[PDB]
């Protein structure tokens, strides 16, 4: 998993704040995991 690697490098707020302005985008962070980094 590209989002299992984003996990372990990234803290916690800007994990939190990423998947957020993700689903504004209009899309999970499961179906991007590239775009997710």
């Amino acid at each position: 998993s590209m989002e299992n690697f984003v996990r372990t490098n990234f803290n916690p707020m800007i994990l939190e704040r990423a998947e957020k302005t993700m689903k504004e985008y209009g899309e999970n962070p499961q179906n991007e995991g590239n775009k997710f980094a």
